[PDB]
């Protein structure tokens, strides 16, 4: 509806701020401030059969400081997974990445029992179709 339009005697005035007036603010948006959590900062561990597998991984893992992803390395050893290391993985949140060298059977349990799901032998886990019993 409004009532009675006519001129707004505002701009008759000399041009400042506070041009607003009554509603008026300079800084009213309080910062959050920014925080890198986007991309995360994976940890890992690194165990091969071949002691120089993972001092080559982790010397290429160390010097990953990359600004966005930082990935890096907390643990290295020659060896399979074990229980025991497991431990770290669930602790620093470093996942252990074994080329090929496979689990104890309670290591694997151990994992899972710790949040930390292990990774090795990814040559195939044929996933893709049961072929038997499938048409």
């Amino acid at each position: 509806n409004e009532f009675e339009l006519g001129t707004r005697g505002s701009s008759r005035v000399d041009l400042q701020e506070q041009r607003s007036v009554k509603t008026r603010v300079s800084l009213d948006d309080l910062f959050e401030q920014i925080k890198q959590g986007e991309m995360k900062e994976l940890n890992l561990i690194v165990k091969a059969d071949v002691q120089g597998s993972v001092e080559a991984l982790v010397a290429a893992l160390q010097k990953i400081d990359v600004e966005g992803v930082r990935v890096k390395i907390i643990h290295a050893a020659v060896g399979a997974i074990t229980e025991s290391d497991i431990s770290l993985a669930t602790a620093s949140n470093a996942i252990v990445i074994g080329f090929n060298v496979r689990p104890d059977a309670n290591a694997k349990r151990a994992a899972e029992s710790e949040k930390v799901d292990i990774r090795l032998h990814r040559i195939i886990y044929n996933v893709i179709e049961e072929i038997e019993a499938a048409m």
